[PDB]
């Protein structure tokens, strides 16, 4: 309701962050204002604005900035923003200078240190991937002089020390289940020799830990599909590669069982493991098995599926329904169950890949489209903010290592391995055969399942 005297600022030629706002360097949305886009200089200016604090923009920026700015560039810009020159003395030469220091220099310099604090607290992986970046930040933070900023400086270093350093159960976990293979002899571990309960438990723990380690920045900008995927998305790729190898493992176990009765038992055991996956709300494991039975080499084995117990076939059909109609039943099932759970990552990745292709990276000079990043950060934010629980199950390390190091493809490549599985599928059940041919049983152990009831 009143316009006060404007602050006397340095020239834009000496401090490029005070260049005047224009639709050619920054754009806002008509919905604290909401930034639609701009130059990275204008984005940094609003990231450390002097008039107000903007924690939502800080959180969103530090999650998404790798899609439009490198971590080294971000640090340089923040340091450049910190080193604010004072305006050249008036043509007559202190009232404007005292005002400039209290209302502009101190607020901006404190906003930058808050950005540093959020950066090292919530995204220290940047400094683990780039040690030169961390030594630049420590060198700059040491050179920071001022008693008002000492609390901030020692707070940043306190967090860095914590990050440079780096189970227990609420209720007693149930005992580990063993079938034919016994503790220690990892060389004999296999789908049918291990216990179906414990296969599902150990893969559920493994897939829960893999899922928990994925951070939003590994998804922003689809960086897991681009040139630097191994560096920017190491946890997400481990999640994708585990799911690929486990899906191929279930397919291999079925098709390589040439004896018909052995193959029906193998498929039956897999449906039992699926049964425990559903008990544990492990939807990743459920859809791993559905993907395997939907492979062309397994799906065509009509004699195998028709020999199943009707109860086990209805369990499998129930799980196949989860994915039908664009995962309609899966979405309402996930919303209804309670944690601990392991949601399916695939639907999230397609959501993000679809908005990445729809929205443009840029909005005179081409300006970074930050609204696109805010939309992508809102998808990942819904994943991060789900209140999930750790599983109350004990880890068996040898089984864990067995599932970690599963390599079903052997020496063959992707297309060669699918050719091998489809040719083997045609051998064990030929096209238009009246009954499956008889093959010798390769297992020297019984295929009777111990069930999925514990104790
Ligand atoms: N930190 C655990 C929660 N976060 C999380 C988990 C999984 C995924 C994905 F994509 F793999 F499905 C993505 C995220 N995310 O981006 O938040």
């Amino acid at each position: 309701y009143f316009q006060e005297q404007p602050l006397r600022l340095p020239s834009p030629e000496v401090y490029r962050f005070v260049v005047k706002d224009s639709e050619e360097n920054i754009v806002f949305e008509d919905n604290i204002p909401i930034i639609k886009g701009g130059t990275v200089v204008k984005l940094i200016e609003r990231l450390t604005y002097h008039m107000y604090a903007d924690p939502n923009f800080v959180r969103t920026f530090l999650t998404t900035y790798r899609s439009f700015c490198k971590p080294q560039e971000l640090l340089s810009l923040l340091i450049e923003r910190f080193e604010i020159p004072e305006p050249e003395p008036t043509d007559a030469d202190s009232a404007d200078l005292k005002r400039f220091r209290k209302e502009y220099v101190q607020p901006v310099q404190l906003r930058i240190l808050n950005v540093f604090r959020h950066w090292v607290e919530h995204h220290f992986y940047d400094f683990e991937r780039d040690l030169e970046l961390l030594e630049r930040l420590e060198s700059f933070i040491s050179s920071v002089r001022g008693k008002a900023m000492k609390k901030w400086v020692e707070s940043i270093a306190k967090i860095i020390r914590r990050k440079k350093q780096a189970i227990t159960f609420e209720s007693p976990p149930p005992p580990i289940e063993w079938h034919i293979s016994k503790p220690g002899q990892f060389e004999t571990f296999d789908l049918m020799t291990l216990h179906p309960i414990e296969i599902a438990r150990q893969l559920t723990l493994l897939e829960s830990d893999l899922y928990r380690k994925v951070q939003p920045s590994e998804l922003v900008g689809s960086v897991w599909t681009k040139e630097d995927k191994e560096i920017n998305s190491p946890n997400l790729l481990k999640m994708i590669r585990h799911t690929t190898n486990l899906t191929l493992w279930f397919e291999k176990c079925i098709v390589e069982a040439e004896n018909f009765e052995e193959r029906v038992a193998v498929l039956s055991r897999i449906i039992e493991i699926l049964q425990v996956f559903q008990d544990l709300n492990n939807f990743n494991g459920v859809l791993e098995i559905v993907s395997a039975v939907n492979s062309v080499s397994v799906y065509r084995l009509d004699h195998t599926f028709e020999a199943l117990q009707e109860r086990k076939r209805k369990i499998l059909d129930e799980a196949v329904e989860l994915s039908q109609d664009h995962f309609k039943k899966y979405l309402v099932k996930l919303k209804s169950i309670n944690p601990p759970c392991v949601p399916f990552f695939g639907i999230y990745l397609t959501n993000i890949l679809k908005t990445e292709e729809g929205n443009n990276d840029f909005l005179g000079k081409d300006l970074i489209n930050f609204s696109k990043r805010r939309k992508v950060a809102e998808i990942t934010g819904e994943i991060q903010q789900y209140q999930n629980q750790p599983y109350c199950l004990r880890i068996e390390p040898d089984m864990r290592r067995f599932f970690e190091n599963l390599n079903p493809m052997g020496s063959a490549s992707e297309k060669e391995f699918t050719d091998y599985l489809f040719n083997k599928s045609l051998e064990i059940e030929p096209r238009n055969c009246k009954q499956p041919p008889r093959f010798p049983r390769k297992s020297t152990f019984s295929l009777k399942s111990p069930g999925i009831r514990p104790n």
